[PDB]
């Protein structure tokens, strides 16, 4: 029914055009991307088990031309396998093009392209920070609600080669075993505090070794001792997350037991931060590709 190759073709057709140029897909096509990807997300585990080689990206926040630059620098699917950590919409000027290209690739390469849920893939959040407004202006609210139903089915975490735990926010004082994550039911909005909330909102903190207070007004912060206990209990080597804007695009925390990735250069057009993508080769060696704020 859905012509994925044509959709991708039109979305990529703007490579080279002046940044900011829109790609206006038909309402039916976008709705189809949501419904089809939703089916795929539900068919795969909520806790993904992936293998390198892989390219991992952090927050994109509707900066579509920067997403294009990422693919330009890392290789357009299926040239390279990808895992995004969430926060595809809000703040930026082109959340629509951004999320549609990502969903399109998920449908086109379901086994080589993966997307995790960020806190911005939650209705209460993308309703206020831009996505709703973009949908209201370019399409309609019914379509925005359709996106919400899609987002409610996104997976929550992934483990790369049994060594790298990936999630959007961070750890939770309720997280004792991976099975707790696998048992999370979808579709799900994030109505209550707890495990899922923390996985989407928590942040690492340098000042405390254990659990601390989070300035976001939700969830908690976690220190190096918490991370160490986590990694050892599940025989992991690193936690890879996003959620926090970092000046260089990537930054290590908790004595390098954790790395934060942010892929949207000059966030909100008010930061001079760079964007970064982390490459994981087949020998489990990590390298970082930086996107200078252009
Ligand atoms: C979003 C957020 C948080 O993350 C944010 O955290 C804080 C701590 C660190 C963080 C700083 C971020 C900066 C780098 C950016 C840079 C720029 C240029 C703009 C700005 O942008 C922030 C929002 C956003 C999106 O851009 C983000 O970057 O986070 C707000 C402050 C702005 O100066 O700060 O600011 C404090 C303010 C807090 O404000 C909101 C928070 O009130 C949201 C609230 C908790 C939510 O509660 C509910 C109910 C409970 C469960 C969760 O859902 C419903 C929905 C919503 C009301
Ligand atoms: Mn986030
Ligand atoms: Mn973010």
């Amino acid at each position: 029914k859905l012509n994925i190759d044509s959709i991708i073709q039109r979305l990529l057709e703007v490579r080279g055009s002046k940044p900011g140029k829109n790609v206006q897909l038909q309402e039916n096509e976008i709705r189809g991307l949501c419904l089809k990807s939703r089916e795929i997300f539900l068919s795969q585990p909520i806790l993904l088990e992936l293998e390198a080689p892989l390219k991992i990206c952090g927050d994109i926040h509707g900066q579509y031309y920067d997403l294009l630059r990422l693919f330009e620098y890392g290789g357009f699917p299926p040239e390279s396998n990808y895992l995004f950590l969430g926060d595809y919409v809000d703040r930026g000027k082109q959340s629509l093009e951004t999320i549609c290209l990502l969903l399109a690739y998920k449908i086109k390469y379901p086994e080589n392209f993966f997307l995790l849920r960020g806190n911005h893939e939650c209705a209460s959040i993308n309703r206020i920070y831009g996505f709703y407004d973009e949908c209201k202006r370019r399409y309609n609210i019914k379509l925005w609600k359709t996106f919400t139903d899609c987002f409610n089915c996104l997976p929550i975490a992934a483990i790369v080669d049994e060594k790298i735990f990936c999630c959007h926010g961070g750890l939770s004082p309720d997280l004792q075993s991976m099975e707790q994550i696998r048992r999370i039911m979808r579709p799900t909005d994030v109505p209550d505090q707890g495990l899922l909330c923390d996985l989407l909102w928590s942040d690492p903190d340098k000042d405390v070794l254990g659990w601390g207070e989070n300035d976001r007004g939700v969830s908690f912060t976690f220190g190096a001792e918490v991370v160490a206990k986590f990694l050892h209990k599940h025989d992991l080597d690193l936690i890879c997350r996003a959620h926090q804007v970092v000046e260089d695009g990537y930054e290590f925390f908790a004595k390098r037991q954790l790395v934060t990735l942010f892929s949207a250069p000059n966030y909100c057009g008010e930061f001079d931060n760079a964007g970064a993508m982390m490459s994981v080769d087949e020998t489990l060696m990590c390298s970082f590709q930086i996107l200078k704020p252009a």
